[PDB]
């Protein structure tokens, strides 16, 4: 119940745990499906078809959360429309020392600085197999699934570990995902031709669509580049946007100075806005799946009129606890009919008409 975990439960973990080790806490509680299965059932106007697949609705959970494949199937018993895990590396890594993630809970936000922790492609790979078919009816009946593929941090050939990525996880994804960072064209455009042609290279039933994640931060001249690489290369879709480097002026909270990435509400209209715009440079043709500070029905409505087709959260479920996924998409259902909308995706890029 949504007061309940916003008022009792969710402030009494705040107050008892680190963020770090309230994640923890619910990756294992989410995995061993000790949390009530959503009560929300999806209504058609929620349903959108893109990337290749049916979503049964549009509210996705974002990277970082199942950084390690651990809580797939309990994540779609919290309502989530789809999954991405990630980011996962190519060889287990253990990131940056503790503390590395930090809450913010007057501007509803979160920092943090994990440093790609991961277990590794070979284990991602052998969890994911240990429900493969599973995950094939998942998948048919609207539910699919995104790996986000990462680098190890000594790694001396980015390209090749993305490669890696692709071979291996690939195989298991409806979509992989490959992030960018902005500090160059023909850079990108090379990495992404060899991530493209080990994608194209795996058997049908095992090829995934690809996408490229961006930050908040790129300048407008990196955005006309990706725009112009990704439309060049078919990339499959964007997702619009990483976390901020930037601290937006007027956060409160005490820990506001720490290194890292900024998410949750100061990074919203940040995100909203990098998704017109990728939007409108793409001319509408790439999907968009948006991401940062969507807490609401707006939120994700705002979003989906800026240009994305799926949307995802992670900061909201650590503020609002599993109530927040049913909540988004009962006020989306009910904005959309408000507004006069057959369902979502005729929603889609509204504003740029
Ligand atoms: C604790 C934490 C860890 C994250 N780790 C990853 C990651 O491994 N890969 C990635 O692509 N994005 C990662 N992100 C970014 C999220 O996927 C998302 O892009 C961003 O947090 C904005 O959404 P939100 O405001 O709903 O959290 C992480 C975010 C948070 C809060
Ligand atoms: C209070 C709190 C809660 C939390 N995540 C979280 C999110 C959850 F959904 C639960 C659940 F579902 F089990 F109830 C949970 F126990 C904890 N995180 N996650 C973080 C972090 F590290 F991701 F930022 N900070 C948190 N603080
Ligand atoms: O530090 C990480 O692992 C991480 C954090 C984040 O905000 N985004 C990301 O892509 N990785
Ligand atoms: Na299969
Ligand atoms: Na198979």
């Amino acid at each position: 119940d949504e007061r309940f975990y916003a008022e009792h439960l969710m402030p009494t973990l705040q107050g008892l745990l680190d963020p770090e080790s309230a994640h923890r806490l619910a990756v294992r509680f989410t995995s061993l499906g000790l949390l009530p299965r959503a009560r929300f059932q999806d209504s058609d106007m929620l349903e959108v078809r893109v990337l290749g697949h049916k979503f049964r609705n549009p509210v996705g959970i974002a990277a970082g959360f199942d950084k390690h494949g651990e809580a797939v199937d309990g994540l779609y018993k919290m309502g989530f429309g789809f999954v991405e895990i990630g980011s996962v590396t190519p060889k287990p890594q253990e990131g940056n020392p503790r503390p590395r993630v930090f809450r913010l809970p007057e501007d509803q936000a979160v920092i943090n600085r994990y440093g790609f922790n991961s277990h590794g492609l070979s284990v991602v790979e052998h969890r994911l197999r240990a429900r493969q078919q599973k995950q094939a009816k998942l998948t048919e009946d609207g539910l699919p699934l995104g790996v986000n593929l990462g680098k190890n941090k000594t790694s001396v050939d980015a390209a090749e570990d993305y490669a890696e990525g692709v071979r291996v996880l690939g195989p298991l994804a409806d979509y992989l995902v490959v992030n960018v960072s902005s500090p160059g064209k023909a850079e990108l455009r090379r990495l992404l031709t060899k991530v493209l042609q080990e994608r194209d290279g795996l058997r049908r039933v095992h090829r995934p669509a690809v996408l490229v994640k961006i930050a908040p931060d790129l300048t407008s001249q990196d955005k006309e580049d990706i725009a112009s690489v990704v439309k060049e290369l078919g990339i499959d879709g964007l997702i619009v946007t990483n976390t901020t480097v930037s601290r937006p002026a007027g956060l409160q909270g005490a820990l506001r100075s720490e290194t890292g990435g900024l998410s949750g509400k100061p990074l919203r209209d940040l995100s909203t806005q990098t998704i017109r715009e990728m939007y409108a440079l793409t001319q509408g043709r790439v999907p968009i799946i948006g991401v940062g500070g969507v807490s609401s029905g707006q939120d994700a409505l705002e979003k989906i009129r800026a240009g994305a087709s799926l949307v995802q959260l992670y900061t909201a479920l650590t503020f609002w606890g599993p109530p927040v996924v049913g909540k988004v998409k009962r006020e989306l259902e009910a904005l959309l009919k408000e507004q006069g909308f057959g369902g979502v995706t005729d929603a889609i890029g509204a504003d740029h008409r």
